[PDB]
């Protein structure tokens, strides 16, 4: 029966490690497919991993090239947690060059996007069959939020932008129900610009952190209820920057307004926002997509003068980043919703010039009450095993 | 219990992507086997994909010589959908160089045919058991359609030819039920000549769109009773002729002869019949087998001066193709039947010497009644990677 | 519940393909595992392939001495149905260089056995788990069918041999029900020499047709009475001589001794013995394991003067064959018993020198009560690919 | 519903071979993973391998190094029983350096332990979601068995260390129930230092054969009662030494104090302790990780002048082996619980210079109250050939 949002999130002292697939190391060796874009998502009865497929293995030739993010030859695939995405064990989802995927409970929406920069539309799967289609509405690479959605008793609420990347687009939050449509409605509230949206939900609420590729360096928030079916938006207000690049912390940040310092630009990111118990997880480097840490800054939605009270590396800065985005697995045995996350560990163009390719590996994190160690977690393929 | 065709066409505004293999690109650095002659083809449960092995990979040696159709290594297989055919997990259906297979809603009928050229013989094979066998009845070449049959309420018709191909044949529809053979009757109507017919069902009727091998530039038409255990057959009336090689379109098409120009030569192709509601594929070339495009002539069957009225490439005239099927899942949700489809991309021998295997890809679509943005879907192997 | 043997053998009038996996061909390119001594055999709900493995792929370099027989990096593996054998798909039932497998309807039995020469030992699995272990008896290469076993009714017997194979030795009759021994016995009848008996049953009857390995070229027989379980040996009266080495077919033949002519040699191979409704597949050649032909001689059993009344090539003289052995699926739906066979076609070692190993293909027929065409049905590797 | 340890130990008149993976054979030419640290461990409905992944493939290039035990790459496999452990097929449990895993009839507890050296935590998964979480109470290399432990009716406990391996230690015996900490202990009893323990279970009772790493020869033994939650431990009585390196078998040993010989070293080893049904595992060699035997020595736990009355050679001197564990399948039918164990058989450096990684293979048996001849079971791979 319909899955239903109706803990709340779990006390988060320490993150530990979920999830690994050493996809590059492995990749080196064996029939690995070129990926990006990855995230994981959970079933009632299990949690995989999830990627765009460039349709080509590493050490293929037809991997030359594969930096481009949109094309005929990618696609949606998922598998077995902490395996490597390989061609003899990934099962396709959708054909598309941009995505999202969620399970409702009594079965999942996995929603592709394709087509020309200027004519692309957008098929919803619903237990592996296409249900309903959507063409550009500005006609202006239509895309998604490259991460699981969530559903509420039957409705799952999906972003998606549509328009240019370097000003303002058109953004719509979709409600779906069993493959279907029920309603739409255009972004609201103080954000300027929405791109590749973060989301979870507990206590029956949705909470998205997006990105403002134009230019916020503070990132902007969705809040939704999926219930009343309507929508917030807003950005956070600790002056702890967390897009890339980004400026240095400020003493002082914008709760209803972009952060101004970089233009035209970022990366896939996420956040908790559960009041004192709230983390933040960014790039170390402001410059560079490098290094991944977790913040603990309480209030960070909303005060707008927080810093952090206690942290955590994921990544060494020294270390290659990426993408990263939120993850909940709502089927869990338990009181409260226990956080996990990803990062993309990007590997070969453009910071890796000598190889012709970009893939990338994953590592996954979920937190734990207690107080833990902390190690850190790089992709440890060596790239000159592939010159 | 067996299913029952009791749903109507749904409106195709136009087509989506539904799946695509990338077989050949990923063929480059995997173990994926050498292929023809795909279809498409689904059970109560999942949809996969169908093709004749050549019993061996593409980078194996033992690929020379693939441009050959029939022999003692070729067998139909079928693996999950939008997957390359690989050698760790496609499964055998049966031993045979020319196919069917269809499910009857209780379970699946697979039929292989194997021998020489003069002493063929048919086995059908219901519950992954060999049921049933037919021998040559004229000792020349028994063969089937290459894609998916139909049921209902479980008769499952086939239509075979044996004979000349260049000239005078025998045809008979064949009428199944659990494997057995219920009855069969010879060839009637005003086709001329029969071949790899393409074959779908809605209302308690099923229509096959065929192969005039011999004369015909238009395609004729064989319409089932599975009720009954009827037939008939006809051309398609319209002048936009749609085999290939073909001449180019007249103004006025036969109704009941074949089309003259050229002799002896086709390609397995398709249609959608259903009045206003008619679409037609074929390779924009009308000297290769080179791009494909979809044509919405209303009444194509029966109004002999009828031309398109909207339109779709799938491939572009640069890229190869060939083959081409129809099918649909009929125990998909909903009140009507969703149109689908596929074309079979060739690579290698004849038209691309430089290698000495041929092999292909898949890229299947079905209908929307949306009016969706249109891209197009080559292949994307790189020939050169190969030399 | 336990199966048990309530048919009839059904007519054959011919044979059809039924699998057959093209392993060294794809084993060219792919992991496929060197194996020999194959068969097939059937649960409930599928039929797969068997043989033992030599622990390592054709192209890898552990596959030069893959000639020798017995190792202890050898076991006994299943795979689907005309799948070439690879590492990465089959599974392995217990580990040995001589083996038996067969399912009593509740569930499956299979018994390997490893040692030393001087110092052997088999192990009884069912439901795979261990049940029963027994020592060699005679200190002499203990050794098994090398194909499936039949039940009735919860008892599977299986023919065990332990001694001299250019002389006498000990065959004993094992009874088992649920791996558990119910009883043995010492041979009977007067049949000189046992070795790898190929056997199945109907009408609450087993008859095995096994190999003098010592003196006999015509072939004794065990029948055995699963109720009562006693059993009888004899030879095969016709003159059709089918061992291997063979001298040329007399116009007389023993019904109770060997035929002599060679020593010290043979092949396994199978019949089925069912009155004027009884067929005999050898070896075409009388020197090598060369060609297989199916041949119909009424009362091979008893009519010591018979000789063929119809025929069928399965391959040619100029290929290769090797071991075959009888197997049917006692669940298929349907009134009689339908016979199957296997057919192994061995590929390097001793008779192709340029390579350092020995593996081998299949080929499966069953039998039509239609009479359907021939072809034939070589290995179809080349040889040369792998210099 | 929750196992219960209701049996006792069958008679062990002899050892037959159970499992065997020849992975580093089949390695050389497929994809298999680089692994240490093996053990085998029963579901209610199949037992399987398990180990530690090194996150790359044999002749993969980052197997250079492979000789280091503790990273970020390495992770909890297991796979079906006597496959090779390869990229494909292989499942991962959790990310970790160190494990043990159970099943306790209900369903699979699996611990893996991460982290730098001074600053490690362990996760305890249960149906494959993570539940608990412990950090290092000594911050110096928190370790556990390597190997399964055993519950009864719900209650699984597990031996760890946190401190030095040259010295004194802290052992802690924790009880779990549900993936939950019912309670836990300090060690206790007679023994001065344990690691890797090798635990089994009957009549209610759990025992741990360990590893003294820092002082003792003779091995310590933890006995647990998993219904009171308490434990003692004490070390083996008899002068049949049985870690490594070791000095020469004395005529008396220690009950209570380690005998001393060699300092700061050892391997992990198992004994099945049960009167005169008492049987001990060791390496041949007092010095290398060579060879393997078993030696029934009645009364070993307590008999401090026992020395062997039979035994069984796994493994020949001039063969490689390494750790060795206790498992058994607890779900087996009948009456009482046979004895099984393992030997991971090393390759690679240290002792094989030539090479620069370091891999293994399986060999398994279980017992058997026959009196089986035996045979010796090699990994069998040729180094030469990675050469
Ligand atoms: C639909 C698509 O191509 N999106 C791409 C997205 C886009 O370029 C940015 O969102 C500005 O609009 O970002 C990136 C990138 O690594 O930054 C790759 C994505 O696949
Ligand atoms: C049984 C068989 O070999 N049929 C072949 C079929 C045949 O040559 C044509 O139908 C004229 O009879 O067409 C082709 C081809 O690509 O055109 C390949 C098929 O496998
Ligand atoms: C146990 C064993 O090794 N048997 C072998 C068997 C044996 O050599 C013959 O039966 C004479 O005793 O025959 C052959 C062979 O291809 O002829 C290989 C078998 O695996
Ligand atoms: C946690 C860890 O790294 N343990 C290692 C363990 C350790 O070095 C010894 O127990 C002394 O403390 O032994 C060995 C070894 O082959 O001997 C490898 C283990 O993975
Ligand atoms: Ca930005
Ligand atoms: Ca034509
Ligand atoms: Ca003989
Ligand atoms: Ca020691």
């Amino acid at each position: 029966d319909f899955n239903n949002l109706t803990k709340g999130l779990c006390t988060i002292n320490s993150w530990h490690i979920y999830g690994k697939d050493n996809a590059v190391r492995i990749g080196e060796d064996s029939d690995v497919l070129v990926t990006r874009e990855p995230y994981v998502s959970c079933d009632p009865d299990e949690c995989r991993f999830y990627a765009l497929s460039q349709g080509t293995t590493i050490r293929g030739k037809h991997s030359n090239g594969t930096i481009h993010d949109r094309s005929q030859y990618r696609a949606l695939i998922s598998w077995p947690l902490s395996s490597p995405p390989t061609v003899y064990n990934s099962r396709v989802e959708c054909i598309g060059w941009s995505s999202t995927s969620c399970h409702d409970g009594k079965t999942r929406m996995s929603i592709c996007i394709s087509g020309p920069n200027n004519n692309a539309s957008a098929v919803i799967w619903y237990n592996r069959r296409p249900v309903t289609e959507i063409n550009t509405w500005a006609r202006n690479i239509l895309r998604t939020q490259e991460s699981e959605c969530v559903c509420h008793n039957g409705v799952c609420p999906v972003v998606f932008t549509d328009g240019s990347a370097t000003g303002p687009a058109e953004t719509r939050i979709y409600y779906f129900k069993e493959g279907k449509i029920l309603k739409w409605e255009p972004l609201a509230g103080t954000a300027k610009h929405i791109e590749e949206c973060s989301c979870y939900g507990e206590r029956a609420e949705i909470t998205c952190t997006c990105r403002d590729n134009w230019q916020g360096s503070n990132r902007p928030v969705i809040r939704i209820d999926p219930v009343a079916m309507t929508h917030t938006s807003q950005y956070i207000c600790s002056p702890v920057l967390t897009d890339n690049p980004r400026p240095n912390d400020p003493t002082v940040g914008k709760c209803n307004d972009p952060y101004p310092g970089n233009n035209n630009n970022g990366v896939k990111g996420f956040s908790y926002l559960d009041g004192v118990n709230t983390w933040l997880g960014r790039t170390i480097s402001i410059a560079s997509r490098s290094g991944y840490e977790m913040l603990k800054v309480p209030n960070a939605l909303t005060d707008d003068k927080s810093k952090p009270t206690q942290g955590q590396t994921i990544v060494l800065n020294t270390d290659w980043s990426g993408y990263s985005g939120s993850f909940m697995d709502y089927w869990a045995e338990g009181e409260c919703y226990r956080a996990c996350f990803y990062v993309e560990l990007i590997r070969g163009r453009p910071k890796e010039d000598k190889v012709w390719w970009t893939s990338n590996s994953i590592v996954s994190m979920c937190s734990s009450t207690e107080f833990l160690g902390q190690w850190d977690w790089p992709d440890g393929a060596k790239i000159e095993y592939f010159l």
